[PDB]
């Protein structure tokens, strides 16, 4: 499931999974969201496509006032 897996960094301090996930749903329907330290996060969508529409057009994008960086 690589191909449908990104990797979320720059999150601000007081984001959680679920504001993640709304935010990425732009993007495609997710089926793994969790948050780590140091403001990263992983997520899985339902379909490669979803994966690549939210690394292509998502990228650098702000959540609750912070950019993130997609991979």
């Amino acid at each position: 499931g690589s191909h449908m897996r990104v990797q979320v960094s720059g999150l601000s301090d007081e984001t959680t999974w679920h504001t993640l996930k709304d935010h990425l749903r732009q993007a495609g329907e997710v089926t793994f969201c969790k948050v780590f330290s140091g403001g990263r996060a992983v997520v899985e969508f339902v379909t490669p496509e979803d994966a690549a529409r939210a690394i292509t057009e998502l990228q650098a994008s702000e959540l609750e006032g912070a950019t993130l960086f997609l991979r």
